[PDB]
């Protein structure tokens, strides 16, 4: 499913991301826009053989099992295909573990390069929340 900007903001708020570990809702919507263009079915293969999955591009090296990333972990305890669903529950639950791991939202390269330090409130302007 490809979300609209306010539709995804509302779904993230409902699942408890707004100010989760000090990151306001606009940070999460900005990261989803640049990682996947709001498409739950996005995949991308990395040079090391791992793959990134879903609206927040979560990586199979550490976080989920895809049966093809030898010697990797599965810290979220889920098959990576669960991250491609139109229901964002599995993606959101796994992102809360990643953001808690010590490096905050710097775990997402597009957030560090395109959202960090910008006016992120803009991503939720006009939405009914
Ligand atoms: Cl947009
Ligand atoms: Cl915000
Ligand atoms: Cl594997
Ligand atoms: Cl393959
Ligand atoms: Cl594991
Ligand atoms: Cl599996
Ligand atoms: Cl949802
Ligand atoms: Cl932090
Ligand atoms: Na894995």
């Amino acid at each position: 499913k490809v979300f609209g900007r306010c539709e995804l903001a509302a779904a993230m708020k409902r699942h408890g991301l707004d100010n989760y570990r000090g990151y306001s809702l606009g940070n999460w919507v900005c990261a989803a826009k640049f990682e996947s263009n709001f498409n739950t079915q996005a995949t991308n293969r990395n040079t090391d053989g791992s793959t990134d999955y879903g609206i927040l591009q979560i990586n199979s090296r550490w976080w989920c099992n895809d049966g093809r990333t030898p010697g990797s972990r599965n810290l979220c305890n889920i098959p990576c295909s669960a991250l491609l669903s139109s229901d964002i529950t599995a993606s959101v639950n796994c992102a809360k573990k990643i953001v808690s791991d010590g490096n905050g939202m710097n775990a997402w390269v597009a957030w560090r390069n395109r959202c960090k330090g910008t006016d992120v409130q803009a991503w939720i302007r006009g939405c009914r929340l």
